């Protein structure tokens, strides 16, 4: 049986849900590990995952990093999942997109607001220009996303691993008081994928309700 | 003939979208399978008949008939679920092929932005003669301990996929990256070994003369 380690509310939220959905719709369990930031520095994960970060996967001998990575592996395994929205190629490659967009420009944008780079801290004028950058960068990524819903009602032709991931993106906006109301699809996008009962299960697990 | 037409590929010559270049060539070399190529300038990706096509202004951007794809990761995955055969991933079975993945996805999502403030330098830093330094050592350190962890796999394998794969030309081209900007990584012993491996393939060869790569 799988093994996922992941910060809770954090990235691999995503993964979580993937192994989530395989569980309710190819009727396979999974382990899921919450880790502490001591932790995953810690000797002990360290050989794990030398990169001391999450997610990391357990299959077997396998031990799987990256979000993206976890995705496609899972959905190789468990085509009936439809974890990318779909069963076809071009409506799972389109899913897959957003995905990339999410994890790899999109998330990016956001380290700076969760770690300063070193370079400024102690610099009050410089820290301020720094958080100011990131918000204005992911607003208009946002922006990107958003335009997306206002055809779309999700990111799959059915919800996606693209869906849970702009979904724990926008937790963490909530989380550090960057306001995205004036994009008006996103609301309702949210409302969406909570009610998703593989989602709920997650936000159950990972204490994110309320 | 008149009803379908080979994928295109729009490109910056050397950058990024070298990786799904070499994909498509891999295509055409073991499935048989002819695409176009379109070279782009920074300008024309700026231009509005571009982002028509590409809101976000950037490479790469596969078209296949009325599908506009981007994104590195999505567009090698779906080449592979079209040709499995093709080994873009350097292995047919799930969990190599995903070991390989795992290899891409930290090149082109935790690796490649390492790089942007040496192509970019922040605005803020724009002036300011020290801060510029510091930025450019910082980011310069970052790669190289990125670097050193691909070096470190390639002690005990001889490439990112069980085969030659997508991983590999990822990390190639971030290499090719690296020498242009001066940045030294030769006391990662097995990186120029793996550059003169990656280089020995066919369609690494057909696609650094296409994009004008060789010296
Ligand atoms: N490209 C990686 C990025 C993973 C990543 O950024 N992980 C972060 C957030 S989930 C993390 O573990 N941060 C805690 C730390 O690095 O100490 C992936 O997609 O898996
Ligand atoms: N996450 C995107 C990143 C794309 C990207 O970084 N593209 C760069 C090329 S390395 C680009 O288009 N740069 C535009 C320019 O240099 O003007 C992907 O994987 O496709
Ligand atoms: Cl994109």
């Amino acid at each position: 049986s799988m093994k996922l380690y992941g910060l809770t509310g954090a990235c691999s939220f995503v993964p979580h849900v993937a192994l989530e959905w395989v569980k309710l719709r190819a009727n396979q369990d999974y382990a899921f590990q919450a880790v502490s930031r001591e932790f995953i520095k810690s000797a002990e994960y360290l050989a794990l995952n030398p990169r001391g970060n999450v997610p990391l996967l357990v299959d077997g001998d396998l031990a799987l990093t990256q979000n993206q990575a976890i995705v496609h592996y899972l959905d190789e395994l468990y085509p009936e999942a439809k974890l990318f929205g779909s069963k076809t190629a071009r409506d799972k490659a389109k899913a897959a997109r957003w995905l990339a967009f999410f994890n790899s420009d999109v998330h990016k944008s956001f380290v700076p607001l969760f770690r300063l780079p070193s370079y400024a801290e102690g610099n009050e004028t410089l820290t301020k220009t720094i958080r100011q950058q990131s918000a204005e960068q992911i607003l208009e990524q946002l922006a990107f996303a958003n335009a997306h819903l206002e055809n779309h009602i999700f990111f799959g032709e059915e919800i996606s691993v693209a869906d849970a991931y702009l979904y724990i993106m926008l937790n963490w906006c909530r989380l550090l008081g960057l306001d995205f109301s004036h994009l008006s699809q996103l609301s309702a996008f949210m409302q969406r994928v909570e009610a998703d009962q593989g989602v709920d299960n997650v936000r159950e697990q990972e204490g994110l309700k309320g």
